């Protein structure tokens, strides 16, 4: 990417979840149409990827779009779907183990991303990058209720390949999960960046990691 | 002008508030008390939240009491938080509420005293729903189903609009994963025993400012 001066951390999360929210508000603030902000959301994700590789984060899960999101106008659906496709394809030009998780039994799931629905090594690998594409919390839990029993259910949710989230970072100033991986996020420390996702700065992630290293982790204990 | 600051008028209210009354052990340690001594100082704060919610007309409040995960803690701490949870429900039972306790009753950790409240119980004039999670667990809740999603253990408890957590941590600690998927979360840095009405007022200001 480009040269940064990255702070030293005493403790790092194994698995970060990213909610790249605020693209529509960012676009409206600059006098663009709501849907135009998604096309300015790709380079921020590449900056997150570059920082995580440099500091040695093992796994990053990006919130792409949910089944709930596909209720929005067509022009928005096309914009966020196009940006999700480009994002996965950009990580595919780099060093990663890519996994896409979402409901592939839908016309809404992009054909371009089917190849990534089993973990796929690109370049040298050595960081796990997950994308939630046509994901839904309800679809995720009900996958287990249908296809499992009892103790087995939890192990058989749709997102079962994605492990517990240590740190969840959300851009766009809202403090809410928007149904991201309810099972993996029961204990996650949540950090909210007030700036919209397209206004990403390395300091956003540095401040989130400073927050994480200051937390007492009990995982329900 | 009066003893207490007046309860503000809010332009938007949540239908359902979740409360995580965290920080009791850190509060106790900071005062030079033993870890388990914080819990008994967390009961009056709950009654203050109850009183304020009745005054503004909040429809439903769910209090995080203790989880199955929490019963991994030392016996002296388990007895302290269990005793304080029992007292809390009994104090609401002397007032005006529709009380529901949700939790795994199939345990010698679940207090016999609260079995009568595992079906929704109208006390006094009712007019507010008060829920307590007692020996609750997210894993127990989701697996209880064994349509299935609508038959989770906590099915009677609706979507949480606003979740307020004391003790400065921004995390759910497995509180109602299904009901909290879209919840707005407000964190109070002060430990729960240091509850002030302004904590709840600022949380409600936060909620009414959301889009
Ligand atoms: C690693 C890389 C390269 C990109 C990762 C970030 C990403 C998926 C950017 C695509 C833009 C996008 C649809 C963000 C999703 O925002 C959601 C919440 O607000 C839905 O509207
Ligand atoms: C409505 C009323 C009156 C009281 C409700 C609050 C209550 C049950 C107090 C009881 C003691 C207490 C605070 C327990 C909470 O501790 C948990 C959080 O950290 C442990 O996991």
């Amino acid at each position: 990417g480009y040269q940064m001066d990255i702070p030293k951390f005493k403790r790092l999360p194994r698995h970060i979840a990213i909610i790249p929210d605020g693209n529509r508000r960012w676009a409206l603030a600059r006098g663009l149409e709501k849907h135009e902000g998604y096309s300015s959301g790709i380079i921020p994700g590449l900056e997150v990827y570059d920082i995580c590789v440099k500091i040695g984060i093992g796994e990053v899960t990006f919130f792409g779009f949910t089944q709930d999101n596909t209720k929005r106008p067509q022009i928005q659906r096309k914009a966020f779907t196009d940006a999700c496709i480009k994002s996965v394809q950009e990580i595919a030009k780099r060093d990663a183990e890519i996994l896409v998780v979402g409901n592939t039994n839908s016309d809404i799931f992009p054909e371009e991303l089917l190849e990534y629905t089993k973990r796929t090594k690109v370049g040298k690998g050595k960081i796990k990058i997950n994308f939630l594409i046509n994901y839904g919390w309800y679809w995720d839990l009900t996958y287990a209720y249908d296809n499992s029993d009892g103790k087995k259910m939890i192990e058989n949710i749709a997102s079962a390949e994605i492990p517990r989230v240590d740190l969840l970072i959300r851009w766009g100033g809202r403090c809410r999960l928007s149904g991201m991986l309810p099972v993996q996020t029961v204990y996650s420390d949540i950090y909210v960046v007030d700036e919209m996702w397209p206004d990403f700065k390395p300091e956003h992630l540095f401040k989130a990691l400073e927050f994480y290293q200051n937390q007492d982790i009990t995982l329900g204990g």
